[PDB]
């Protein structure tokens, strides 16, 4: 079997991507955040707490002919940013793009912190990363790849994220028409329940390429590109004006710059982001400071090619016995 479903950037900054979902008897449509840094599958649900829902779309497992609880089960979860959320479970039948899962772990949540009450277009998440980060207790649940994983023509999903456009995830195949040139391979490390792997290096610009390990994962569910201090650093000194604020909580530039490019190594191959892809608009509503889309990974412990980075790519998240991460031009 395969799947294949149309991403959408939530807002003019492309600050996250959703995608619809089948989640019930009869379907239930949500737009989740498909997200490649956490393994829990969770929903706003009819039992949310009903100060903390402000818009978005409710999964009812009571509505569902093919719901069930899963008896003693609850989820809790903390996010790179702190935001979080918990409730209980139920299993459903979870359909993504033509895909079918029987029996998905759906993670209801009772209580949502405030970011996710104040997006009203984000539904809920879906974890593509190792189910072994999943936080359901006592029992772990496995992710919707990880469950659709022996069904499809390949165990493989990619990641197509546009630039200020839709873009595509797909499971089970590789679309040879999405991508230019050829698909290089890296290893991957999942010691830490991530899509983990290393960069061979970057360029800023027009530059000389700089060889030098660069430690990381993939994580469609991070907005910008989080690299050492020493990398970033690098970055904005071609920029005229740019500067660290403690006050705004990262780079800033003048809105009025051009942005260079900025390029990573995977193995002998590069990826090029173009200089717009790095441009996040101003910092409050008419300001002329504009937020860098590249920032200093140095509080957060480790580095963090999120979607600034993936799209500039066609990805492939290989979930063979051995992962391997996959990266084309496009
Ligand atoms: C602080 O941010 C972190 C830190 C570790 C892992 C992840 C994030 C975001 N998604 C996965
Ligand atoms: C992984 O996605 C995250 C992570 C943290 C906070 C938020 C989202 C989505 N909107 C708020």
């Amino acid at each position: 079997s395969t799947g294949s479903a149309t991403t959408t950037p939530i807002d003019s900054l492309d600050d996250a991507y959703i995608t619809p979902v089948q989640i019930g008897t009869p379907a239930q449509t949500l737009n989740l955040d498909f997200d490649t840094g956490s393994s829990d599958l969770w929903v706003f649900s009819s039992e949310t707490t009903a100060s903390e829902v402000d818009g978005q779309t409710i999964y009812t497992p009571s509505k569902s002919t093919t719901a069930k609880l899963l008896s003693g089960a609850t989820w809790s979860i903390s996010y790179g940013d702190g935001s979080s959320s918990s409730g209980d479970v139920y299993t459903d039948t979870v359909s993504v793009g033509g895909l079918t899962v029987t029996g998905q772990a759906v993670e209801s949540a009772k209580k949502v912190s405030s970011s996710f009450t104040e997006d009203s277009t984000i539904d809920g998440l879906l974890g593509l990363a190792f189910s072994t980060l999943n936080t359901v207790s006592p029992t772990q649940q496995k992710t919707f790849f990880d469950n659709a994983k022996a069904s499809l023509d390949s165990p493989v999903f990619t990641a197509d994220l546009g630039y200020h456009a839709p873009g595509t995830y797909n499971f089970g195949f590789i679309d040879t028409t999405a991508y230019t040139g050829s698909i290089t391979y890296t290893a991957v490390s999942t010691k830490q329940g991530f899509w983990e792997w290393t960069s061979t290096g970057y360029a800023v610009g027009s530059g000389t390429f700089k060889s030098t390990s660069i430690d990381g994962i993939a994580d469609t569910g991070t907005t910008l590109l989080y690299l050492p201090a020493t990398v970033v650093s690098a970055y904005w000194a071609q920029v005229s004006g740019a500067k660290s604020s403690s006050s705004v909580g990262g780079y800033v530039f003048p809105c009025s710059a051009t942005l260079p490019s900025f390029t990573f190594g995977v193995g002998s191959a590069r990826i090029v982001i173009p200089g717009d892809y790095i441009d996040f608009g101003p910092i409050s509503t008419g300001s002329s400071s504009c937020f860098g889309g590249i920032q200093s990974s140095a509080g957060i412990g480790i580095n963090i090619f999120g979607d600034v980075a993936l799209k500039a790519a066609f990805v492939v998240f290989n979930g063979a016995t051995t992962p391997t991460l996959g990266f084309a031009s496009k």
